[PDB]
This record gives C-alpha cells, structure tokens and sequence, in this order.
C-alpha cells in the first residue's frame, strides 16, 4: 500500500528514500531547466562500485521552504514503488546543498516527443511492447492504491531498449469526465488516462483532441464524442481504447485486465492484423 505523505510530511523523504553521499554523483550533461532548479544527467557510483548512468534534479538557489518541500515531495512518493515499469529513485541528496533527487536514466526521454520524431517507423509489435509495459507499472500502481492523475505519453519516459517506465509523482484532455466534472479520481480515472495514452502512442505522439477549445473537449466527451482510430490501428487497440474511455467508470477495464489483452494480442500477433482531425459519436 501507498502512504500518502500528508502531519511532518518531510520525514517522508527519509523513510522512502537513500541519502546518497555526492562523493558518488557526477554531472556529465545539462539539459536546462525544471520547475525547481536545473535539470541534468551523469552518473552514480553504487555502494557495491558498479557505476550506472542517473538523471539529476537540483533544487534552485535560494528556495523557499515551500519549494523545498513540494521537489522531495516527489522522492516520498517515487521510493515507495519498486516495478521495472516505474521510474527508480536512486536517491536524494538532503545533507547540502544544492539539494538533489537522482533518478533512472533514461535514454530515449519522453515518450510522446519520442514517437514524434519517429513517426510510422516501429512495428505494432514494437507499439504493444511500449504500451504493455505503461500498463504493467499502472497495473502496479493501482495495486498499491496510488492514483496517478497526470497519466498521460510526456509523463512516459522511454529506454535505450524501448522499455517505458511511469514518472512524474511531482488540464483535461487526460481526465476522465467524471474526474472532470466533480474530481472524481480513482484507478478507474487513470485507465480512462491509458485510454488516452492508447490513442497517442498509435498516433505517434499526435496531441490528444489536437487544440479543440478545452470546454469543447469536456463537452464533445460527455456527448459521447471519442478520439478517431489513429491511421492503420488494429481493431482490437482501438477497441480496448473505447473500453477505457466507457462512461460508467465501472464498466472500464482493470489494469490487470489490459495487461492481460495486450499479453494476448502479443502472444497471437496474428490478431493485429485485423484493421479498424474529426471525433466519432460513441
């Protein structure tokens, strides 16, 4: 089970998270600038001398407490989960500063921007593999009772070996209607989000309702509107994104059961072969 770090929400950071010596964290490459500080990559030497690559999170000079307390908020919850589908907390640097959260590295970053670059280019075997993965670390999400509520292809981040991971433990396109309408989260919520992330994975990183006017998504959605089939989608994807995105949240499939689909279609690839700008009434 998740704990939900908030009555001394900072002690959270230390029973969650290793103290990592910085002796042991280089900085290799900077990619610019985060929400809290700067963001980079290099490398972590473990306590066994294995050397492994490391994303590196800095907090700002001069933070606030509150800035201080809102960036480790987000090694509270990352440390808690263990799944190869999740990103790993290396650890935290708390004991000087500048204060640092160090993290799975990531070769090939987020996977929306990813699949952009790529347009076409994977097979739909490749594409399952991805989307199997995400659904793994929801699966393992939900099992601890951890409700995501930014699911969503930026919030994926991708692997030298294509492996996708969950991040981003730190409106709307994303949001399930009911989550919507009167902030009804739940793991039921997050599978309406894999829905989504469903449908911008086979479209190769296309913006979920493009830039239709925000009350115009809420709407259409709640008419019965649902995002088109991506271009040369298996039929069988496509439903499953329709299964996630039913109206009654009871009715959406379990992770357990999306895992369990996509398993299916990766064992009988056969199955993909059956083939399904503008929203369809649904």
């Amino acid at each position: 089970t998740y704990v939900d770090p908030h009555e001394d929400p900072t002690q959270t950071v230390h029973e969650f998270a290793k103290e990592l010596d910085a002796t042991n964290i280089s900085i290799d490459k900077v990619v610019g600038a985060g929400e809290f500080g700067e963001v980079c990559s290099g490398r972590l030497k473990l306590p066994s001398k294995k050397e492994i690559s490391v994303a590196i999170k800095t907090l700002k000079v001069g933070y606030t407490e509150k800035q201080r307390r809102d960036f480790l908020g987000e090694a509270s919850i990352m440390g808690q989960f263990d799944h190869p589908n999740i990103i790993r907390l290396e650890g935290v640097v708390t004991k000087s500063k500048p204060v640092m959260i160090v993290t799975e590295y990531m070769e090939n970053g987020s996977l929306d921007s990813f699949l952009r670059k790529h347009d076409a280019q994977f097979t739909v075997i490749q594409l399952v593999g991805m989307l199997r993965g995400i659904a793994s670390g929801m699966k393992y999400l939900s099992d601890m009772g951890y409700v995501h509520r930014d699911l969503a292809a930026r919030n994926i981040l991708i692997n030298s070996n294509l492996v996708c991971k969950v991040s981003d433990f730190g409106p709307i396109r994303w949001t399930s209607p009911e989550a919507i309408a009167y902030r009804k989260f739940t793991s039921a919520s997050d599978v309406w989000s894999y829905g989504i992330v469903l449908w911008e994975v086979m479209s190769y990183g296309e913006r979920p309702y493009w830039e239709m006017s925000n009350q115009d998504v809420i709407k259409a959605v709640d008419e019965g509107y649902r995002l088109p089939p991506p271009m040369d989608c298996p039929a069988a994807l496509y439903q499953l994104m329709l299964d996630c995105w039913q109206k009654d949240r009871n009715n959406r499939p379990k992770f357990e059961q999306i895992v369990s689909i996509l398993d299916k279609l990766i064992r009988n690839p056969g199955s993909l072969k059956i083939i399904t700008s503008n929203l369809l009434l649904d």
